[PDB]
């Protein structure tokens, strides 16, 4: 008749690679980000270098055309949207910031999946365990999973 998607293919691109970090690194981050949720979601992603995306990362530092935008080390982390026009959808992340892989300041990988969970539609949780929420909580790489609160919010995505 029929059903259905809202996306069920999310193509993604990187406009610029950070240079804290090896280019590998950095995609490899936003991989791995956005493969968390390909895992709980049935949202497919698929990032292209080359062609025509829905969503955009952007890396820009200071002012960007937004009205608080950045703020070098610390404030905002990053701003992203999902179901929104224009911008929604993209994720844009503080390059003027200093990233690691390790713990190190700010974890690009953590945060990524906080903003990656923005990009699929998600208002902001209100557990310290859930990695939507709008804080920061240095969680294991290792253990790597989201919260049972978390799989709630994500799977609210349809509906
Ligand atoms: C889970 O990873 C995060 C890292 C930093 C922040 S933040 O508190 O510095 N900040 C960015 C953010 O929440 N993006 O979605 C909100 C800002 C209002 C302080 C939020 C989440
Ligand atoms: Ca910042
Ligand atoms: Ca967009
Ligand atoms: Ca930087
Ligand atoms: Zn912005
Ligand atoms: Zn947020």
């Amino acid at each position: 008749m029929g059903p259905v998607w809202r996306k069920h293919y999310i193509t993604y691109r990187i406009n610029n690679y950070t240079p804290d970090m090896n280019r590998e690194d950095v995609d490899y981050a936003i991989r791995k980000a956005f493969q968390v949720w390909s895992n709980v979601t049935p949202l497919k992603f698929s990032k292209i270098n080359t062609g025509m995306a829905d969503i955009l990362v952007v890396f820009a530092r200071g002012a960007h055309g937004d009205d608080h935008a950045f703020d070098g080390k610390g404030g905002i982390l990053a701003h992203a949207f999902g179901p929104g026009s224009g911008i929604g959808g993209d994720a844009h992340f503080d390059e003027d910031e200093f990233w690691t892989t390790h713990s190190g300041g700010t974890n690009l990988f953590l945060t990524a999946v906080h903003e990656i969970g923005h990009s699929l539609g998600l208002g902001h949780s209100s557990d310290p365990k859930a990695v939507m929420f709008p804080t920061y909580k240095y969680v294991d790489i290792n253990t790597f999973r989201l919260s049972a609160d978390d799989i709630r919010g994500i799977q609210s995505l349809y509906g």
